[PDB]
DNA sequence: AGAAATATTAATTTCTTAATATTATCCTAAGCAAGGTCGTATAATGTGTGCAGTCTGACGCGGCG
């Protein structure tokens, strides 16, 4: 409840185009079908959709999926975004060099 | 049943190359404001410190008879 009221502005459903995300139920809906999303990809997608339209920093994402203790040594955020874009479509997740990524609303 | 060891899918770093698109040097041409020099033909021809308040006592020393 807390997380939802603060970040998702109180709403239980994020509606961006054909993407619909129930953050409380952990459910992602491409159009009307359901998607099998790994934990990490779910976290990334959650964050991008909550801050709809506005690019999120790379470091914000890196913290958001990676617990302080287990921090890897190589390219992971990029691969996770790649698979998120493969399961969702290259159009949704636009790349903003230097300052992370952005989910397009328009 | 409550763990307690095992086989599977499955979520996931890790390189790797290529690649792929963005982005940021670079570099020279050119341009514009700024800084430096010349050129002036009525005639014009010598000076300001514009003073300075005796400090001062030996003392050096150059004279100085």
């Amino acid at each position: 409840a807390l997380l939802r009221r603060h970040n998702n502005q109180g709403d239980n459903e994020i509606s961006v185009g054909n993407l619909r995300l129930n953050v409380t139920r952990r459910l992602v809906w491409l159009g009307e079908t359901a998607l099998d999303l790994t934990p990490k990809e779910y976290a990334l997608l959650s964050r991008l959709m909550m801050k709809a339209g506005s690019p999120v920093h790379r470091e914000i994402l890196y913290n958001d999926i990676y617990s302080g203790d287990n921090e890897p040594a190589t390219n992971t955020l990029e691969v996770h975004i790649h698979n998120l874009r493969e399961k969702i479509g290259k159009s949704r997740i636009r790349t903003v060099r230097g300052f992370g990524y952005m989910l397009a609303n328009n």
